[PDB]
């Protein structure tokens, strides 16, 4: 009875008959008549997140609605492998920025491993419409449905509906195991944690890159560089900060034991390199289309701004509120803009930081027009007030993962060492929060080993924000996480190191391994053999006491 070819599977009749019924989730009505099906043959796909492949699938869409919400409509898109290629897998995929889906970019990474692969539009009025465009009913009035669907509810619904459709359409019996996975990065990484924190058996394995969790701290810290520039009254030309990054890479490359223009030890960099040594170094950048030529020498004021940004937000009493990007991360938040009238570089308000304040604090826009009157203490107050307001929805830092752990779930979490958008230390902090909450009566090594049985964290040498870094093109990137997670969950293969691949430059295609936290990489034998070493001084450099904040910040 069950279809045997892609052509037999990919029809409106087959998919409509496999949908779960309306009220299978009480409050959800599924619109059977909305089903679309389309065969896609010989699609060539590629990504930094999965190996290159050619895939065939059934592209399915359909709509559902929440009972009692006038005008409500949610769209799902699910790609179904051919029946001969289906391997009893489900893959949920997620978003980026204020989007809850990644269009056609994540779904291939499931289909090529024989997974039914899904995404949602979140109820936002189409896949290409995002949560920020749907967040406000009026100026001052949040759409709470949008907030909750973006926070966690849309992904819960996608998994429940998609897993049921996948079991029905392939003729799985109730005893047949469906291995269910998530794969996403950035806002997508936050979306993975949103489900792992609440729903213990939604997924068997979650693959999470550089998550935009710890919402109130992560979004507000995007304004920190802007406020440093205002407070010290100096707007560095982008080229001056780019020179500091280039000289930090030059000074810290060899601290990992391998001379490759990759800083694998941003911890040793932060501990041992003083950027004051860069004062007086010349810089020159060519004129762009929209920016003029920059040249000069690295200034004392430029170094003071850079050191202040790297040191992280501290309040008016010198108490630490948060942490910032690692050394070698680009100074994106600090980006200034050139004024032709005045001939001077000036404030350029960070878009992501401004959007958080305008959309979710002020609830009346997506852009902040001014930082007049905004101090370090204003940023602290936003981080603390937002923690209370968004704890239950966007914060996504709940550290008690007892249900997920007890269901036997696994996590692979990764983060670029040179991430300029989300501080690398943000990921270490959450793993340590989970460790201390779930294993409270054990010493560091014993609790770390217990957590490392099921939730492993890896930093990526030289990598940017969920991507390779053109400044450090010899750096590796974990392109094979779905295969590694399948091997862990389905085959018992524990990822002692995380598999990685050099994707760019003269070493393109070469293999590398990534050390699992709290070990760090160190190369021996003239850069030829990599070890994963325990170094207390380095481990301590990743740990921060947020003594400005009375509440625990997980
Ligand atoms: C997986 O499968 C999904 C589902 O099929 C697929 O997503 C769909 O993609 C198609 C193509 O991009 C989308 O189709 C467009 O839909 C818009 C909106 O259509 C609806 O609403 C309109 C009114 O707004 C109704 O009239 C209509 O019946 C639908 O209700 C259409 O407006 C688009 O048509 C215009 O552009 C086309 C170019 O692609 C032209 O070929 C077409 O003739 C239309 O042009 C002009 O029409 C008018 C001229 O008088 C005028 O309004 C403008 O000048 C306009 O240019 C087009 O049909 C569809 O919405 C997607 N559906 C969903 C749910 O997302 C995925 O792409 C697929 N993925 C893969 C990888 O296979
Ligand atoms: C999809 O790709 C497959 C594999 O390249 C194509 O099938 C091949 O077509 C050539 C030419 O007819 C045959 O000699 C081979 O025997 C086919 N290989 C297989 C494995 O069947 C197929 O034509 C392509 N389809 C489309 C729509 O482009
Ligand atoms: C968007 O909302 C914010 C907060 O509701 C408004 O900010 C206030 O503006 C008035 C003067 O216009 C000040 O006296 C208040 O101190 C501000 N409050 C805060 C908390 O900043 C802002 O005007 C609103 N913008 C628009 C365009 O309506
Ligand atoms: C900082 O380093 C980067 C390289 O990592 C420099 O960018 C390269 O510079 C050359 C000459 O200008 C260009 O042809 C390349 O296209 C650039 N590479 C990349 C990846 O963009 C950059 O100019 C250096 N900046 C400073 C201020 O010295
Ligand atoms: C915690 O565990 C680590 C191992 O993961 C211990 O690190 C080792 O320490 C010994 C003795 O100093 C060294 O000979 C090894 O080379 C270290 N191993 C690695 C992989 O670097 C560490 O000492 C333990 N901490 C405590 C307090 O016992
Ligand atoms: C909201 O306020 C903005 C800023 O003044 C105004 O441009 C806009 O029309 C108002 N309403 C909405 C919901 O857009
Ligand atoms: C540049 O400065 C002049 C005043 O000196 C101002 O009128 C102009 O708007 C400024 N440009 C921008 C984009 O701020
Ligand atoms: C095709 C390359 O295979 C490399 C090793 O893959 C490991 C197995 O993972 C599970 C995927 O089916
Ligand atoms: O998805 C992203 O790229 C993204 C989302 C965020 O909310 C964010 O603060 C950020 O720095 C990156
Ligand atoms: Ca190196
Ligand atoms: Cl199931
Ligand atoms: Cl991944
Ligand atoms: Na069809
Ligand atoms: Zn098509
Ligand atoms: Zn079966
Ligand atoms: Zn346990
Ligand atoms: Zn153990």
């Amino acid at each position: 009875a069950t279809p045997s070819t892609l052509a037999e599977l990919c029809t409106d009749s087959i998919v409509k008959a496999a949908l779960p019924p309306s009220e299978f989730i009480q409050g959800i009505t599924i619109d059977s008549d909305s089903v679309t099906t389309e065969v896609v043959t010989n699609s060539s796909v590629s990504s930094e997140f999965y190996p290159s492949a050619t895939i065939n699938y059934c592209n399915v869409t359909f709509a559902y609605s929440h009972d009692g919400i006038d005008g409500d409509q949610v769209l799902l898109e699910i790609w179904l492998p051919a029946p001969t290629d289906f391997q009893n897998r489900w893959l949920s995929t997620g978003g980026g920025g204020y989007a809850i889906n990644s269009g056609d970019q994540s779904l291939p990474g499931g289909v090529m491993y024989g997974a039914a692969s899904g995404m949602t539009d979140g109820g936002f009025g189409g896949f290409s419409n995002n949560a920020d465009t749907a967040m406000l009913l009026a100026n001052g009035t949040l759409d709470y449905e949008t907030l909750y669907m973006f926070a966690y509810k849309a992904h819960r619904e996608l998994s429940l509906i998609g897993k049921a459709l996948t079991r029905n359409v392939y003729g799985m019996s109730d005893s047949d195991k469906l291995y269910a996975y998530y794969q996403g990065c950035s806002e997508g990484g936050r979306e993975g944690w949103s489900q792992v924190q609440r729903f213990g058996d939604e997924w068997d394995g979650a693959i999470i890159g550089a998550p935009a969790f710890r919402w109130s701290f992560q979004q507000t810290q995007h304004l920190y560089s802007n406020v440093v520039e205002k407070t010290l009254d100096y707007y560095p030309p982008p080229c001056e900060l780019d020179k500091i990054v280039n000289e930090t890479i030059a000074a810290c490359d060899a601290m990992d034991g391998k001379v490759d223009w990759v800083v694998a030890r941003t911890d040793l960099c932060l501990l041992d390199f003083d950027i004051s040594t860069i004062e007086g170094k010349p810089y020159s950048c060519a004129a762009s289309r929209g920016t003029p030529a920059q040249n000069g020498t690295v200034s004392a004021k430029g170094i003071e701004v850079a050191k202040t940004i790297i040191n992280g937000l501290h309040d008016s009493q010198g108490r630490r509120v948060y942490f910032s990007y690692q050394p070698t991360a680009a100074f994106d938040d600090a980006e200034t803009q050139y004024n032709s009238t005045t001939g001077q570089w000036g404030l350029d308000i960070d878009q992501l930081g401004g959007e958080y304040i305008a959309l979710l604090v002020d609830k009346n826009g997506t852009t902040l027009d001014s930082l007049d009157g905004v101090t370090y203490d204003t940023l602290k107050d936003w981080m603390i007030s937002g923690l209370q307001e968004y704890y239950s929805t966007l914060q996504t830092t709940w550290p008690d993962l007892t249900p997920f752990h007890e269901a036997g779930g696994k996590v692979i979490h990764f983060h670029g060492d040179a991430d300029f958008s989300i501080p690398t230390a943000a990921s270490i902090r959450y793993w340590e929060s989970v460790r201390s909450i779930m294993y409270p009566n054990q010493d560091y090594n014993s609790s770390a080993e217990a957590l490392n049985e099921w939730y492993r964290l890896y930093t990526v040498p030289g990598a940017g924000h969920c991507a390779t870094n053109d400044a450090m093109p010899n750096g590796p990137f974990p392109q094979t996480n779905m295969a590694v997670m399948i091997d862990w969950v389905e085959n018992g293969v524990v990822p002692t190191t995380l598999n990685a691949t050099v994707l760019q430059g003269e070493n393109e295609g070469q293999n590398q391994q990534l050390c699992a936290w709290p070990l760090r990489p160190l190369w021996t034998n003239n850069g030829t053999t990599m070890e994963c070493v325990y170094n207390q001084r380095s481990i301590d450099s990743w740990h921060y006491d947020l003594d400005a904040v009375p509440m625990p910040v997980y």
